[PDB]
C-alpha cells in the first residue's frame, strides 16, 4: 500500500509524461522489445519489426504505446483503487494476449527507465522507488486475477 506522498510522486512525474505520452510509449515498446525479444514475438501485430529504426518509424507501434500509456495513466490515477480497470486488462492479458507476469515486470522497467531518462528531476530516487512500488501493487493485483484464471505465470 502507496502512502499518500508517494502516491503524489508517482502522478508528479506522471503529469510529466502526459505532455509526450506518444514519445514516452514507443521509447517504452522499444525498450521492452529490445531488452526482451521474447515480448515482440506476442504482438502479431509488430513481430515484423526487426531493428530499433523500423520501430522508431512504426506508426502503428507509436499508435499502440499510447493505447498502453492511457490504460496505465489511468489506473495510476486511481490509487489503488483500481479493480475495475484491471479487471478488463488481465482477462485480456490472460486469456487472449497470453502475457505472462514476468512480461509485466519487464514493461515494469521500460517504464521506470524511460522515466528516468526523460524526468530526471522529477525521477530522483524517492519517485523511482514510489513508481516501483505503484508497478509492483499493479502486477500484484494482475497476478491476482491472472491465479483465478488458472494462469498465475
Ligand atoms: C503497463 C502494462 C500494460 C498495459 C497497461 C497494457 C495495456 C493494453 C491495452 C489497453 C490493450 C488494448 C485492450 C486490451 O486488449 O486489453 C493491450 C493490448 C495488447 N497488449 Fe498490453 N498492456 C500492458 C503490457 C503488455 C505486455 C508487457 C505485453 C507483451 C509482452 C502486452 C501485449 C499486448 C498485446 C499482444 C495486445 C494486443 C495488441 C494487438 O494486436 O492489438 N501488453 N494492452
Amino acid at each position: 500500500v502507496l502512502s499518500e506522498g508517494e502516491w503524489q510522486l508517482v502522478l508528479h512525474v506522471w503529469a510529466k509524461v502526459e505532455a509526450d505520452v506518444a514519445g514516452h510509449g514507443q521509447d517504452i515498446l522499444i525498450r521492452l522489445f529490445k531488452s526482451h525479444p521474447e515480448t515482440l514475438e506476442k504482438f502479431d501485430r509488430f513481430k515484423h519489426l526487426k531493428t530499433e529504426a523500423e520501430m522508431k518509424a512504426s506508426e502503428d507501434l507509436k499508435k499502440h504505446g499510447v493505447t498502453v500509456l492511457t490504460a496505465l495513466g489511468a489506473i495510476l490515477k486511481k490509487k489503488g483503487h483500481h479493480e475495475a480497470e484491471l479487471k478488463p486488462l488481465a482477462q485480456s492479458h490472460a486469456t487472449k494476449h497470453k502475457i505472462p507476469i514476468k512480461y509485466l515486470e519487464f514493461i515494469s522497467e521500460a517504464i521506470i527507465h524511460v522515466l528516468h531518462s526523460r524526468h530526471p528531476g522529477d525521477f530522483g530516487a524517492d519517485a523511482q522507488g514510489a513508481m516501483n512500488k505503484a508497478l509492483e501493487l499493479f502486477r500484484k493485483d494482475i497476478a491476482a486475477k491472472y491465479k483465478e484464471l488458472g494462469y498465475q505465470g
